[PDB]
C-alpha cells in the first residue's frame, strides 16, 4: 500500500472504517481493503458505506 503495507485481518477491523482507507488485491483475484488509521483490513466484509439492507 501507499501508506501502509497490507495487514492480516483483526477481529477489531469491523468497528469503524475511515475514508482514508486504501485498497489492494491479490494476484489470485481477491480484492480487499485496509485501514491506514487503525491498521485493520477486510477482504470479505463490505465497506463503511453499504446499501440499506446491509445496514452499515
Amino acid at each position: 500500500g501507499s501508506d501502509l503495507p497490507p495487514p492480516s485481518p483483526p477481529a477489531a477491523a469491523t468497528i469503524v472504517l475511515p475514508p482514508n482507507w486504501k485498497t489492494a488485491r491479490d494476484p489470485e483475484g481477491k480484492i480487499y481493503y485496509y485501514h491506514v488509521i487503525t491498521r485493520q483490513t477486510q477482504w470479505d466484509p463490505p465497506t463503511w458505506e453499504s446499501p440499506g439492507d446491509d445496514a452499515s
